[PDB]
């Protein structure tokens, strides 16, 4: 059957962004284990985060298998040429509107470091917009 | 000055949204990285997965001000500043995964019409079960001593 406008089709999406965020929760939470001397507690945590990436990437493969969208961008991931774009979208989104926004919000807030990360941050996804779209020019180019 | 209180602020709820962002960021690039190595895209390939290192820069910086701000995991609501608190964090998420989301994901699917789909997620409703017990193993070690 068709998954769009479906609740499956929203389900699949809510679980990537939960699948995608338990993964760095757990390499973070590593990381504190390895300082403090807990390496069965490290290895378990980075193993499990190997099972959260298996869980997101199979629920990308029924969103791109069903047509739905990139839970990121609402951009189809379909072809290689698609999911470059899709990256291109979401780097633009965060450099353009996300990340300045946040750093104003921040300075307004009494928060100038934070400010300060939020501005490396929208430099940091133009670069990255930039040499996606150099990438997307050699695929569309040939 | 690291220790400014984030509690109650428009900037916490950045902080938030920026980790989800960040987090499907680095899952997506890996995953675009894949279908780049299997067509023979290698410097695509290599950039996505140098681009998706710098995503995770970008998480763990936002889990650094959020723990910093006295704020808790974007995932759980709990708060994550000691490592026994982190793993009562990932009980807390997998408890929740197991005991209703991924069942309730897999009802829903059956109701319409997605008999795979259900299959996957009652697979993955195991799967979170079989992570929560074995974080509990480990907490009933850190706190044993
Ligand atoms: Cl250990
Ligand atoms: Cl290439
Ligand atoms: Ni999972
Ligand atoms: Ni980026
Ligand atoms: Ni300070
Ligand atoms: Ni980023
Ligand atoms: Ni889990």
């Amino acid at each position: 059957k068709d998954l769009k406008g479906t609740k499956t089709a929203e389900n699949l999406k809510q679980g990537f962004i939960g699948e995608s965020m338990a993964n760095r929760r757990y390499l973070y939470f590593a990381k504190r284990a390895d300082e403090e001397g807990y390496p069965e507690i490290a290895g378990l945590l980075r193993s499990i985060a190997e099972g959260e990436t298996a869980h997101a990437f199979g629920h990308l493969d029924f969103i791109r298998q069903g047509g739905l969208t990139d839970p990121a961008t609402d951009k189809p991931i379909g072809t290689l040429e698609q999911m470059i774009e899709s990256a291109i979208a979401g780097e633009t989104y965060e450099w353009t509107q996300m990340y300045p926004g946040f750093a104003k919000v921040a300075r307004e807030e009494g928060f100038p470091e934070v400010a300060e990360w939020f501005e490396t941050l929208a430099r940091a996804e133009k670069s990255h917009a930039e040499k996606f779209q150099n990438v997307l020019k050699q695929l569309k180019g040939g």
